[PDB]
């Protein structure tokens, strides 16, 4: 399904990822905005034949398995297609491993080329309190 962005939004804090490790709810709704256009069905292979699954395009090479991806390690203990479910509980308790991982939000490709540093706020305008 493609969320809205205040149905996301409302999602993702309901999860607990506003300011999960420092990072503001409009760090993570701007992430998923450039990583998969709010589609949970995103896929997206790499250029290193792993491929990135879901709302926050988390990658195969280490994450999630898909059987297809030599080397990989599945640190989330998920089939990767579970990634992709309208219900974004998977992708976002793998992300909270991610995020925690050392490097922040940074393992996020897009969202240090797009979302870090800019004006994150915009991104939950509207939203509900």
């Amino acid at each position: 399904k493609v969320f809205g962005r205040c149905e996301l939004a409302a999602a993702m804090k309901r999860h607990g990822l506003d300011n999960y490790r420092g990072y503001s709810l409009g760090n993570w709704v701007c992430a998923a905005k450039f990583e998969s256009n709010f589609n949970t069905q995103a896929t997206n292979r790499n250029t290193d034949g792993s491929t990135d699954y879901g709302i926050l395009q988390i990658n195969s090479r280490w994450w999630c398995n898909d059987g297809r991806t030599p080397g990989s390690r599945n640190l989330c203990n998920i089939p990767c297609s579970a990634l992709l479910s309208s219900d974004i509980t998977a992708s976002v308790n793998c992300a909270k491993k991610i995020v925690s991982d050392g490097n922040g939000m940074n393992a996020w490709v897009a969202w240090r080329n797009r979302c870090k540093g800019t004006d994150v706020q915009a991104w939950i305008r509207g939203c509900r309190l």
